[PDB]
């Protein structure tokens, strides 16, 4: 059928978790970068963005917007959303925790200059005291290589992605969590994920001041 | 069986959409209201809350936290999450838009007072120009009574709940959307929803200043 086509700007932002999930699933996809406000405005005008926002992914005849809609579909299509309703419940609880922490970190460079330092410290206390203990506890509960059902799921991929971002923020936050470190290593060594982590893949770099200014002139904030 | 048990404070907050969904489904439930910081410490120390937060719902032997994990489980169990993964994609896309708008409205009372006037204006412009147009377009395109699949789903319930909140904010905003007004009426007349809407149900009132102070006392924010 059609190769999925990912519409976003040339940055991580809200599309990166999708690039991770598709890559991990071994699914070939294409990207179409929005480079100007005019590119975005054409997509809006032409009715391809339900809420006038991206990310948008063209897949299986849909113009799918909303990150969780995109990810839920891709996870189901490629058997990374568990085997039944009860496994999906555990997966959803786990990844919604990942989303909450992820969202905090995502928005840190948006924080007013004089609130930024205190926001970082609150994120670090949450990582150390709430999120990393919760996920370490799951991995210690069963002692297995994957978070849910002894099988690779989206939860492992989303979690490992976030451990990369936490590492960029402060490399010591993970030090007291040996099962999380071991998960990061194993998932990073899955053939598909390894290729994703290697140069020339669609994986995107940390946003710098000049990619931030591009966001500003496209999405106008 | 055993009725779902909903752990939250006696208020709408992040638990109201689950009350709406269970009620719509015809599912009888129990609530255990958190009334003190001590009540919450106890849920936390007892290991009931994966990320130390509520909502939490005890259902079918699980202690489910995270709103979306709770709702996704309920919706699948009671056949309100569509017939296959493509209808689920449409439902997710729609309801995530509803979630974004809902979140703006939910958080409005905690907006810095200096920001409330401008933000309320932005929210009304997004209702009139972004969200209501998107759902009216979906309804106009297929001419059917329900958002997805010509059949009741969670999307119809979540949207109608939101239409009630928008009506609370400003009753004029829906005026130029006849299809949304018709959806509101039809759904509000389904026996389960009609009963939920009548005095005496578990439906909660608008958060006032004192319910908000209660929350500060309990969650120490
Ligand atoms: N809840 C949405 C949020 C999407 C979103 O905020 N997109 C931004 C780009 S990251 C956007 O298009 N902003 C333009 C606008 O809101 O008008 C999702 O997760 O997909
Ligand atoms: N993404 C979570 C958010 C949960 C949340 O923020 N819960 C609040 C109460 S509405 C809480 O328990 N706060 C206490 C805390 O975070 O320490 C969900 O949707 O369930």
């Amino acid at each position: 059928a059609e190769k999925p086509k990912l519409h976003y700007f040339n940055a991580r932002g809200r599309m990166e978790s999708t690039r991770w999930l598709l890559a991990a699933a071994g699914v070939e996809f294409e990207e179409k970068f929005i480079k100007s406000a005019e590119d975005l405005d054409k997509l809006r005008n032409d009715g391809y963005l339900m809420f006038q926002q991206v990310p948008m992914v063209e897949i299986d005849g849909m113009k799918l917007v909303q990150t969780r809609a995109i990810l839920n579909y891709i996870a189901s299509k490629y058997n990374l959303y568990g085997k039944d309703i009860k496994e999906r419940a555990l997966i959803d609880m786990y990844i919604e925790g990942i989303a909450d922490l992820g969202e905090m970190i995502l928005l840190l460079p948006v924080c007013p200059p004089e609130e930024k330092d205190a926001k970082l410290a609150l994120i670090k206390e949450k990582i150390k005291n709430r999120y990393f203990p919760a996920f370490e506890k799951v991995l210690k509960s069963h002692g297995q290589d994957y978070l849910v059902g002894n099988k690779l799921s989206r939860a492992d991929i989303h979690l490992v992605e976030l451990l990369y971002y936490v590492e960029e923020l402060d490399s010591s936050l993970i030090s007291s969590f040996p099962l999380l470190k071991a998960l990061k290593t194993r998932i990073s060594n899955l053939p598909t994920v390894k290729k994703f982590l290697q140069p020339g893949s669609p994986r995107k770099p940390p946003m710098d001041e000049k990619s931030l200014e591009e966001a500003r002139k496209i999405f106008r904030f």
